[PDB]
């Protein structure tokens, strides 16, 4: 019912606490397996590398999905995109090990050329339906001034895949060959400007930064002079709001708030 | 009139632009509207979004036509219902919901749920209807609604605005003209499902009919589901209500046509 | 980048100020310092003059080369049932050539994608990069694709495509045939967003306003007297909005940020 | 109509299928046709392809409507003519060519020369017209013409056949119905520009008018060009002529609608 | 590695010795086949007789239906959504009459079947799961075939067969269990250039009854024209096979579907 | 001279006098040609012999490779990214053996070559720069060609040739220096309807060695079947040219690629 209620603030608090059982305090309660979905090789480590270490240690299985092949990411006129792909595959495998990640799916869409297509949704759902994960981390597609199409696409496609994985009529051949529908229990947005849940990474920062530099191709010493200070400044932004030094921010909301929720911004 | 060049305050020029130049009436914005389109992504989006307001407009004697972008093919967790069945069902569910609110005509584009293109082709389909029904008003979902993760919603919002904007251009889908349909300018644009509403409608009296017209969509709202949705729908009506100083309201964003293009102060309404 | 350790910082506000001033050398005060050549990228014929026509005059006068890229052909922009889109294109080409001269713009590239039908495709990125790589410009102006309530697809597309083209122009693996036929990669030094609701850098145009408005009306097809009764007051009201924030009468606003902030920068909004 | 199962020769069943079951009339195939569409990829394709036949049909009192798929934007080597100019020009050139042959109405889709999609959207546009003009006949270029390297031609051929086939299905572009246009079945399909024609038309009397109506397209045929095209166009008319036992003829391939689907003996006509 | 100097010699040696191409008994070691149909009814109309004979000889036959049949009615009262639901049941009944147990439905909309990468990926996924020995698909080179769903299905089928064995193609299929697969046999049905026939004179009455199972597609109005047609087709194929009623197929070695200028000579 | 009443007369006069079509020595004034190949190896397999002979007679030959060869291995250990890198080196070595110095790589992915406007624009850009006299491309009408990248390359090549001289097509090409260009000669390789041949009996062993340069595509397993095939192809072409081993091409006037119902008669 809820007919008896006359205040919005009352109905809001009752909707989150009683109806949805939304737990912002310990939101990872029953999570044994998560997917981290990264646009490019290095996006998971840069975005939430610290948190992935902490989850790996607490004994939680972490699987990467890498949307693109990193083909474009060099100014060096001597490295063909084909070489760079081969390289950045090895660089992610090394970064992965340092953080405790064992499995990585490679979609192999070309860097800069990631469709916001039905086909890519179907690919992501196939994996979600197989690995039956409890949680999914994906980049916030509403991050202001994000000018990289592969990031915007990955964010939207991830949410669509999460939302449609439980619908048996969606990519129905997945069912006809064994894969049953699946509902993810937890959705975390990384790389967000409106985080509502933080993770202290002050202890783990040095490992995070070493696991980033594992991506040698992306971070020679030239480049690293600018990126190290940046990455620290990011951790401090998140830290300020979490009252620690170095933190990683995430936006966590109930699945319901990703649809026709005009008060979604109030968490 | 007197010279606009003479103005030195923005606040002055702004108030003069809205009141004198545009004649923008936030007070009674539906003044001369005899016919409106409500554009819904899925079967149930009109009734959930602005079902109350549709009843009130139907009663005040205003013709209300639905355009449904998709067929609802995907919207069941029941492994026994093919998308083809569910479409057939949700067509009947919208026809029943429609009658309860006083809506007589519904156009079905029949784009598949989850597979609504943001294509030129879909704009052409919407314009064709607008040009035929010559409506005074169009309601459509705010495509800028924060955290809206459903592509069919984002698409419908953008496509609707594009269709409104391009319906009056004779060079757009010119075959429409060559077969009878003359260009048309809509007089009124309302965004429903918005987090930035500037105009409200008391629905406290009509809430029980609205909720009954939602449950008409049996396939979407068994009792399991309805335990969570009823409280939600009420919480939404209260959010809108708070800002309108009533209990249960429906919010809309209404702006002048001009503000949907290169208007850096559009947010200030 | 002096004596001090970046690890030793415990305040965000400190690290932020040090990132912008020392690491990035971000100059919001005089951001155009060493710019001899800019591209202005416009969705339709008239978008450059309406958006930043004043600023283009001032840059032309200070001796800076300004090149237009026009994404579309303006084919759709008339209610007159007698003008075919093919006529209107031909017309608006001449109207932009006249507007261009009044502002000191000599070169204009026409992509000739049809008005209302501008793809957000790879192909269009390749076209923009080709030009950037040829003209090796120091600066690019493009419309803010995050402008609230912008309902025109050609505007949203142009904004995104422009940023992508800027970002990918320096990657030799992107449209590699461009290289194989002479065009070397290029890094733009400056990015300005026009038509933005979050400007951080202004330009007094109070002196230039009357020329700007005359250069807009050069687009006769788009601004008969009927229409102009509503647009003149609007355009002035816009200049005042920007003016208020710049403490002058009539200004043009731009959003200028470091290249890095267009990617995974959660504090990008704080500028 | 008497006892099909007891046939044991193919040749018998074939002759009975064409004569009795389909009533296929290769002799006088235009019997009851009062209105036809000629579908041309570019401005000039109808006059070059079947200009003579169009004159003869116009004279015998039959209404002939052009559909032009593209705008001709690309068709000049002159570095001074923008595609926008050339479109405007070739529109006037087709209007003058049209009058010389007795054609009053022309639909312009305005897809750009070289950029004609083989999309669903273009089928929907063609069906809209077919459903309005309710024509008895449609002429379109044979998409199986060997070594045809122009995509706009291949596309137009396929799209035309699809539009003919789908015009009578009420579930196809259903909004067409919801706004007045009822389904329509075309009675006659003619392929022009074909290497396997089965029906000819003497144009020996009309040739000089045809050639004058081609040159109406000044932009496409200066004197330089015309030195090579006039002899070509005559050589084509002779190829068709040889098979029709006249001097100058126009060839068409006419088959029953059914043979455009899963007909392994389609080639035997 | 012979320096042979006649083409006719090298040709006969290529087919018989190098490729072991058996036009005589080409189904030798086939325990499982896919029949790929554009629309519900295309398998039964095309090769319904042959499917019965393969079912009886104990061979597993699986249907893949590309489209939903949404468009296939002139009746202004039947929504495409109804017609889909109906034609699903009609194919299930037709299927049983011929001994077909499993049917995959891609549910691409009738008239709207993309020739996209995405559709290739869908077909490969199935091929890689069912590991079939054989695939039947409609000849995309059939002259005057004006139905896009048919042309598309033909091309997509061949592409799927060709790419199913490449581990780099739709690599996620592998990462979740499905290993690459090489089909051993490719049959084109609905072809004007058949090189292998099947007597269906005994089975014809069942075939025709299994077609009429598709009530929506064949009321009595329509059936007056289709029955004679379907018989005339069987006779065309029959004439070349020296029986009354036959079904024709084009069977070639995998290799001949690529850069083979003498492919036509079989 | 309108007053002709035989077709055969007008036809012979059209080819000889009006068009000056020279099937006898069609390469007369050609100093530079493009060979357009779908995959790395398609030029050497298709017309490798002819490329050697043109290189020797002092004619510049440039390759355009549409795809990256990413898919072309059954080996589950080679990522497509590795295979691309490899086949680049394999084509560079094959190229040198035949006298080819320059190669353009479009880097569209194997199996994923769009028949898009964008790809036409890419090909025209090159044609307009290199101003070649001749272009060789695979016959898109080759019967039973089931590889989409081949069909696409054929069509795209013809479109690029046809549109390179139109200043309104990809107009930015002009605005940055590249003037329009008309190719003088079009040769279709990999065709079943050739009208012009080239003896390669002398060059065969080099051709075959230049093919095997593509190690990734031709281990010894594979080569057992391909060597006999490649010889059988050369013999097919040879038979019609009255030599042992030949390469066939279809050469027609530019005009015959449009609305020419007698195009087949050459
Ligand atoms: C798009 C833009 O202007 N921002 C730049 C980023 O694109 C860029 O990120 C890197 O871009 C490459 C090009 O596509 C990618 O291959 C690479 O994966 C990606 N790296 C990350 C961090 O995801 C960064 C750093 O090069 O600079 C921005 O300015
Ligand atoms: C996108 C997301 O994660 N949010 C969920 C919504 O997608 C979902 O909305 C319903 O989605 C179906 C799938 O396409 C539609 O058929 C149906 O019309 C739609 N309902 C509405 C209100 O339009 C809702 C309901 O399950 O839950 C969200 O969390
Ligand atoms: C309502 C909406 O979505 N936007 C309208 C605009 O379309 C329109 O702007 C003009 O649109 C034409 C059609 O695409 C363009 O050709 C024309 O250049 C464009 N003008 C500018 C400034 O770029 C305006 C003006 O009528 O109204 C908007 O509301
Ligand atoms: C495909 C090819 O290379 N053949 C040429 C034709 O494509 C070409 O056709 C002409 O193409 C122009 C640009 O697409 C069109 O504007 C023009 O209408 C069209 N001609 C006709 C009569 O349809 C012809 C003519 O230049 O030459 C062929 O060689
Ligand atoms: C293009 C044309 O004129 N040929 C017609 C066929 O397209 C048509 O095929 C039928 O099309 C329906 C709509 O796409 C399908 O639902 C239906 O399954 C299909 N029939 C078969 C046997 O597959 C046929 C039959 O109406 O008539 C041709 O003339
Ligand atoms: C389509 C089909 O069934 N025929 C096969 C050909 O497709 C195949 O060609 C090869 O395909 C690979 C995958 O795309 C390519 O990487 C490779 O370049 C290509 N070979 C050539 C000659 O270019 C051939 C050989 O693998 O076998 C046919 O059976
Ligand atoms: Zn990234
Ligand atoms: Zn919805
Ligand atoms: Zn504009
Ligand atoms: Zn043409
Ligand atoms: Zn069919
Ligand atoms: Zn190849």
């Amino acid at each position: 019912m809820f007919e008896e209620i006359n205040d919005f603030e009352t109905a809001f608090k009752r909707l989150l606490n009683e109806v949805l059982e939304f737990d912002l305090q310990n939101p990872l309660k029953d999570v044994k397996k998560v997917l981290c979905i990264e646009p490019h090789p290095d996006d998971c480590v840069i975005g939430m590398g610290g948190t992935i270490k902490r989850l790996t240690d607490r004994g939680i299985e972490v699987i990467y999905i890498c949307m693109t092949d990193g083909y474009m990411g060099t100014t060096d006129e001597n490295i063909t995109g084909h070489e760079l792909a081969q390289i950045r595959r090895k660089e992610e495998e090394e970064s992965a090990k340092m953080l405790g990640v064992k499995k990585i799916y490679w979609l192999n869409y070309r860097d800069t050329e990631l469709p916001y297509s039905r086909e890519v949704r179907k690919d992501l759902v196939k994996i979600i339906r197989k690995e039956k994960p409890d949680g999914v981390f994906l980049p916030d597609p509403w991050l202001p001034y994000e000018a990289h199409p592969d990031h915007r696409a990955t964010g939207f496609l991830a949410l669509d895949a999460v939302a449609f994985s439980p619908l048996p009529n969606f990519s129905n051949i997945d069912l006809d060959i064994g894969l049953k529908p699946h509902s993810v229990s937890f959705i975390g947005l990384y790389y967000t400007s409106r985080p509502n849940y933080f993770v202290d990474i002050t202890d783990v920062m040095d490992l995070k930064l070493k696991a980033i530099r594992a991506h040698k191709s992306q971070f020679p010493d030239d480049i690293w002079e600018t990126w190290e200070p940046f990455l620290r400044t990011v951790a401090l932004y998140y830290g300020q709001k979490a009252g620690v030094k170095y933190a990683e921010g995430f936006r966590i909301m109930p699945g319901l708030f990703y649809h026709i929720t005009p008060f979604a911004e109030l968490i």
